[PDB]
């Protein structure tokens, strides 16, 4: 049940401002939540459509029951849910700059490498905690990361997450071949996210036929270095994309690698069709 890991909010404490998106289960809006302390915060509010199916309700709230297990600065925060009145609602922290892929596409080549690496470090830190908690996300992609007014990136979209629909472009070869999902398949996905960020939201493998994405990666081809990509970051992508999952870095190692790059920004000044790795 969702109440094990979600607070039931009093709807009198929720105000709705405007619609900001559309989900599988209903609308997404922005608004305000008054906390018990009287503090008021901005929030995102997702509603379950009128005339929902029992399955739609279970899936909708199930994603909240996963999210509510995590309390980490780089994982979207669940403020609570409304179930005792309808529409049913999930209330999360507000992320002013929306989904990371769309945000980067609006800002091609407009951030510093250190800004991009800060975004990537945040995502890695959230993934380190998720994987520490025994969860495999399975849908780690820039479209599933939200970014706030201060450029802090946070892991979202727990619909496909499982305790230890097949987005092929983001999925490791072993997970495609026989549904071998592990934290190491999430690391592969992270490598794709790293490519997405450094490419400012370019689509991984562009619009290659899915069968060709699967075959090419199996044959050892990899996405090419994004323009002006630091060598260190392309190498990190390649490491995330090791054929043997046991050779991929752990999230903790990724976080450490990025922290070193942040501490020695001069490192990033060495700069680096699919490439056969
Ligand atoms: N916490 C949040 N803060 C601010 N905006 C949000 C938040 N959650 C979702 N949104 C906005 O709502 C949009 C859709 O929500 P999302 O979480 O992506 O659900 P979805 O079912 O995946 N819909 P879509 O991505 O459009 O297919 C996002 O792209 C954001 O622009
Ligand atoms: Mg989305």
């Amino acid at each position: 049940t969702v109440h094990e890991f979600a607070k039931e909010l009093d709807a009198t404490n929720i105000s709705i401002d405007k619609v900001v998106g559309a989900g599988e289960f209903g609308e997404v809006c922005s608004g305000r939540l008054k906390l018990p302390s009287k503090k008021e915060i901005s929030v995102a509010i997702k509603t379950l459509k009128v005339g929902y199916t029992e399955k739609q309700r279970r899936d909708f709230l199930g994603e909240a029951s996963i999210m509510g297990q995590f309390d980490h600065p780089n994982i979207i925060r669940l403020e609570g849910v409304v179930t005792k009145s309808k529409p049913v609602m999930i209330v999360t922290e507000y992320m002013e700059n929306g989904s990371l892929d769309s945000f980067l596409r609006k800002h091609d080549a407009q951030f510093t490498v250190i800004q991009l690496v800060g975004m990537l470090r945040g995502i890695a830190s959230g993934m380190k905690y998720l994987s520490d908690m025994g969860y495999v996300h399975r849908d780690l992609a820039a479209r599933n990361i939200l970014i706030n007014s201060n450029l802090v990136c946070k892991v979202s979209d727990f619909g496909l997450s499982r305790v230890l629909k097949i987005p092929i472009r983001w999925t490791s070869p072993e997970a495609i071949a026989y549904r071998k999902f592990t934290s190491a398949s999430d690391v592969w996905s992270y490598g794709i996210v790293l490519w997405e960020v450094m490419s400012y939201g370019e689509r991984p493998y562009w619009e290659m036929s899915n069968q060709d994405v699967i075959k090419a990666v199996d044959e050892g081809y990899r996405l090419p270095p994004p323009m002006d990509c630091p060598a260190a970051l392309y190498q990190l992508m390649l490491d995330c994309w090791q054929k043997d999952r046991n050779n991929r870095p752990k999230f903790e190692q990724i976080v450490s690698i990025l922290d070193k790059l942040i501490r020695n920004p001069g490192s990033l000044k060495i700069i680096t069709n699919l490439l056969l790795d």
